[PDB]
């Protein structure tokens, strides 16, 4: 039949929809009034936008469909190179590093990052536990500092030393601007008026610093042979078991890039979320903080400890499923085929799924799809296939999954052990959109419950 298509704009076609601040909400609002599946056409280019998980189960078939870098991961490509998350399925770099990292990244490799973690997170509840009676907490700001410095510490003991700054680390001002610049690019239609000479300058400065800092952290490791068990030994060390190569110290540049920009606001995110559901939730809150009393009962959080925290847990899927972080992915047909008994596509056809309308499909989750209730996770089992997808698909998933959720749910244990929590702006959602998504000025009072550490 048809597929349904929002507003044109003559020869534009489609592609103004998409000059906004906002334009994950404004496609969310576009799939509210069109449903699963619409065309969005721009000069040179169609995609279709799915929100079903009729249509999305189909998709996420990888005999039928692979990864496709939209244009957003081609411009991120600029700088996170052939990195696992900016290489295309056929690239020889993405299946030997595939091979050599998913280990590194397993629920049992989260044993071994457990103590950092915990450095990082004591720091988060010192600061908090100083603040005076008059203070209140930056949440996204502070949940950056913990997310980049843990990212920083288990991926090649670095310490970006967030809690002892303001001002950002020289690589992350220029990680933000260059991924600014990127997004950017993606609503500037011609890109060569002379006012954008300086933003190609400055995109290349920010190339260079990021290549320089990386490129001495590979360079300082080789020379040293100092084994610390992170991320950056386990690839001067490994071998992709399929071709026995290692990775080459250029394509590790571009992993540490790639770790650092998805442990930075995309990690964060999920923690501000969580906080701000919790706060605007308080008997969610009241479960959350009796849980997290009843099992971290020692001075620090064990490994062991924080996998019990199953309640904690949940509160996070939760936040995953209404806000997830990453909101989108997008595939091509690796074949001509027929979605859903009706769309037939082309043999390189592209898809653009949209998790937050998905993880709203009424016919998954029962009609109050808009309610943060962490119940709904109580056997994530339960849960069909291809219906809850904010860490993306099949051999294309996010890699940092595990220790994504590791570290947030041992900090928003620490946090609700530690602190009761006040709404005392009555804050109004703002979210702000970048790579990522946040709840820009966020706000809360933490007091603390007085427990040592
Ligand atoms: C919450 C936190 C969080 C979310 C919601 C998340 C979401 C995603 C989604 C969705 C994809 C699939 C993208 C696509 O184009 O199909 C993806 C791919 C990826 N992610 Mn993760 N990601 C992290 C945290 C997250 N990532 C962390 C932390 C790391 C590393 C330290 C990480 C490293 C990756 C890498 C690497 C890939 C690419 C994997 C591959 O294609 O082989 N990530
Ligand atoms: C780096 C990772 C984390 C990201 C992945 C993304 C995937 C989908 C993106 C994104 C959410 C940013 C907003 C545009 C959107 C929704 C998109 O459809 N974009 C399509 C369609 C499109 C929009 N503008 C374009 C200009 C040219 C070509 C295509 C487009 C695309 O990028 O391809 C964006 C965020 C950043």
């Amino acid at each position: 039949k048809e597929m349904p298509q929002p507003k044109t704009f003559g020869e534009l076609k489609n592609l103004p929809l998409l000059n906004t601040d906002k334009p994950v909400q404004a496609l969310m609002k576009i799939a509210d009034e069109l449903g699963e599946i619409f065309k969005f056409e721009a000069p040179g280019r169609v995609t279709r936008y799915l929100s079903s998980q009729r249509l999305i189960k189909e998709a996420c078939d990888e005999s039928r469909f692979d990864k496709n870098l939209s244009q957003a991961l081609k411009f991120v490509r600029d700088f996170a190179g052939d990195g696992l998350f900016t290489s295309w399925t056929h690239e020889k770099n993405w299946k030997k590093a595939h091979n050599i990292l998913l280990p590194s990244f397993s629920q049992q490799a989260m044993k071994g990052y457990h103590a950092m973690m915990v450095d990082i997170a004591v720091q988060l509840v010192q600061k908090w536990e100083r603040l005076n009676a008059d203070e209140h907490i930056e949440v996204p700001e502070d949940m950056t500092r913990l997310t980049l410095d843990t990212i920083g510490l288990c991926g090649f003991n670095y310490r970006f030393n967030s809690f002892y700054r303001d001002q950002p680390h020289p690589f992350i001002t220029s990680m933000v601007r260059a991924l600014d610049e990127a997004m950017n690019k993606l609503q500037r239609a011609n890109p060569d008026d002379p006012a954008y000479d300086e933003n190609k300058r400055q995109f290349q400065e920010d190339i260079k610093v990021m290549n320089d800092l990386v490129d001495k952290i590979i360079a300082d490791r080789k020379a040293s042979g100092e084994q610390s068990d992170d991320l950056l030994t386990h690839m001067l060390n490994g071998k992709d078991p399929e071709t026995g190569e290692p990775l080459d110290d250029e394509n590790i540049r571009y992993q540490i890039i790639t770790f650092l920009i998805a442990g930075h606001e995309t990690t964060s995110g999920l923690l501000s979320f969580a906080l701000y559901f919790l706060v605007k939730n308080p008997h969610v809150l009241q479960k959350a903080a009796e849980e997290a009393a009843r099992v971290l009962v020692d001075p620090v959080p064990s490994y062991k400890q924080v996998k019990q925290l199953k309640y904690v847990g949940m509160v996070l899927n939760e936040a995953l499923r209404l806000w997830p972080t990453a909101p989108a992915f997008s595939l091509y047909a690796k074949e001509d085929t027929v979605l859903g008994g009706e769309y037939p596509l082309e043999k390189g056809d592209e898809l653009m799924v949209l998790i937050p309308q998905l993880h709203r499909d009424k016919t998954i989750w029962g009609d109050d799809v808009e309610e943060f209730r962490p119940e709904r996770f109580e056997n994530p089992s339960a849960i069909p296939q291809h219906a809850f997808k904010p860490f993306g698909n099949g051999q294309r998933a996010c890699i940092g999954q595990q220790f994504a959720l590791h570290e947030a749910t041992l900090v928003l244990g620490m946090m609700l052990k530690h602190f009761d929590f006040e709404d005392h702006t009555n804050y109004e959602l703002d979210i702000k959109e970048t790579l990522t998504l946040k709840p820009e000025g966020f706000v809360v009072k933490a007091k603390s419950k007085k427990i040592p550490l």
